[PDB]
């Protein structure tokens, strides 16, 4: 009911309104989604983004509930920071760190990264996902667009609008919530996935930055998802470019067994990690794809 979904968030949120905390906004995007600010906080200097939703429009506000709640009691270094939120009448804002040096998606469609820059963002998203499995957390929607990235080199993953929270009881789930090109196959062959969803879609977004874009884009997603079930493992186009090392890493991700798949602890120990660079080397690529925008 829409007035229970109130008193809980009444209840999450801190009193108020948030122009008592926060100043300079400024927008960034406006949507169904609703509209997203830039802003600072009075008292810390920090820099924010705020998103500002009309419940009376939100469809699926159980969802937003989730969302805080997981991210409250799951923070992470390798996690976009939640940091509050306010609810004034209809009015649903969320506060979360900010990083201003864009997404993954931005450097890998402007910028070419060489193996040690990709093993770095690899594992900074490994940490992250084995952090979320260890709580018994499914991202479910990992891809580029996803990973937002500060103009030190952090490298961070956001939204967790379609995050599920498995139990012993029920480890497995069956909901189809994610981008079509980053979903494992699992996901449309079966009906009982785990988190190593999140190993596959971490394994087509490393083919995000060798190639530019994940396998089938120019495809239909309809069409993609049959591919991905009945092609399986996917081709790179010039496997000889990569090293033996990150062809290894790649076929862990990317294997059709769940069983035989990596999980996230498991590859934090590939060697493939070993050669990552300092998070310091995607500086230039991260001011570079800002510029081009």
């Amino acid at each position: 009911s829409d007035e229970e979904i109130l008193e809980k968030l009444r209840s999450i949120v801190s009193v108020g309104d948030p122009k008592k905390k926060y100043t300079r906004f400024e927008k960034i995007g406006q949507g169904a989604s609703g509209t997203v600010y830039t802003a600072m906080d009075v008292a810390t200097g920090q820099e924010v983004a705020i998103r500002q939703m009309n419940l009376q429009q939100q469809p699926k506000k159980e969802l937003i509930i989730n969302e805080i709640l997981v991210m409250r009691e799951n923070k992470n270094p390798n996690i976009v920071n939640y940091l509050d939120s306010y609810l004034v009448g209809d009015e649903l804002w969320v506060v979360m760190e900010y990083l201003a040096g864009g997404s993954l998606t931005d450097v890998v469609t402007e910028t070419c990264m060489d193996e040690g820059q990709i093993a770095a963002v690899c594992r900074e998203c490994l940490q992250a996902l084995e952090f979320l499995h260890s709580n018994q957390v499914i991202h479910r929607d990992i891809k580029s667009d996803n990973i937002l990235l500060g103009m030190d080199g952090s490298v961070k993953l956001t939204d967790f609008g379609f995050c599920a929270q498995i139990t012993p009881e029920q480890s497995k789930r069956s909901t189809m919530v994610g981008t079509p090109y980053w979903m494992a196959p699992e996901v449309v062959t079966r009906k009982a996935y785990g988190p190593k969803v999140d190993i596959w879609s971490l394994g087509i977004m490393a083919i995000e930055m060798i190639e530019g874009e994940p396998p089938y884009l120019n495809e239909n997603p309809l069409r993609a998802l049959y591919l991905i079930a009945t092609n399986g493992t996917p081709e790179l186009q010039n496997p000889e470019k990569l090293s033996a090392i990150f062809r290894d890493f790649l076929n862990r991700c990317l294997e059709m067994d769940v069983e035989k798949r990596g999980s996230a602890k498991e590859l934090l120990q590939h060697q493939f990690l070993k050669i990552a660079k300092p998070l310091s080397s995607l500086t230039p690529l991260i001011a570079a794809a800002k510029e081009a925008t």
